[PDB]
DNA sequence: AGGAGGGCGAGGGCGATGCCACCTACGGCAAGCTGACCCTGAAGTTCATCTGC
């Protein structure tokens, strides 16, 4: 298991029901937090599970309209001129976050030879004391960067301390197991938070 | 010639240096306009275009 410890100035899990609106997930969301930890490492052989997301900074909210763009980049049509593809996407985003990601991971089908467990375990310690990753950790919008740590145990002071708000269904982590390399046909799996009793546990399918 | 050229101690004492009121009146402190254009939508289909046949 690994403490890590993400966070941020702004921080948008958006809601997948309000994705043109964003709004943020309330904390980080399960697949967020994963591929937090597949930006710092991973291989198709490590496969990350967030075991216990647990929130370290109060869920504060600022609204940020970003003239995003409507329409996805296409080999068919050479530029977008976004004066004429242009929407204004408002953005719930989470302020001053901190999320102590508690994740560990599997061996995936195609490990390969080098298999070793504590291999990519020892690689993604590594990794995150150093500072290292493959990508700097997005939370859940790369507009926003995870100033992260490897955590041991427990160096930042969590805010939900008494029992806290359930955030109701959030996406878990988005289900890959029926697309092909390169996740074309997923599906959503969610999850009650289950609530947030000071930093929420979350559940392996 | 050799003189002596003041010695003394007073040089204010007393009180008053203001009294009276007034220190503003009047009214106005805005008028008139604008405070935004333009777009950017969901949802669906069409339509032009592409790939494959």
């Amino acid at each position: 298991r690994f403490i890590l410890e993400i966070s941020g100035d702004l921080a948008c899990f958006t809601r997948s029901e309000l994705k043109v609106e964003r709004v943020s997930y309330p904390v980080i969301t399960p697949s967020a937090a994963r591929n937090i930890l597949m930006a710092i490492l991973w291989k198709p052989a490590i496969r990350w599970k967030v075991l216990k997301i647990e929130i370290l900074k109060p869920i504060q909210w600022t609204n940020i309209r970003r003239n995003e763009v409507g329409t996805k980049m296409s080999e068919r049509s050479g530029s977008l001129y976004i004066e004429d593809n242009r929407q204004q996407r408002a953005s719930m985003l989470l302020k001053d976050v901190a999320y102590r990601i508690h994740a560990d991971f599997d061996m995936t089908s195609e490990a390969g030879e080098s298999d070793n467990y504590v291999k990519f375990a020892e690689m993604f310690k590594r990794r995150a004391k150093k500072g290292q990753y493959f990508h700097q950790p997005y939370l859940g919008c790369r507009e926003f960067p995870c100033d992260f740590r490897l955590l041991e145990k427990a160096e930042d002071g969590l805010p939900l301390e008494d029992i806290t708000q359930d955030f109701g269904f959030m996406l878990y982590d988005m289900d890959f197991s029926k697309s092909d390399p390169r996740d074309s046909n997923n599906a959503e799996p969610m999850f009650y938070q289950c609530k947030a009793v000071n930093g929420v546990i979350t559940v392996p399918p």
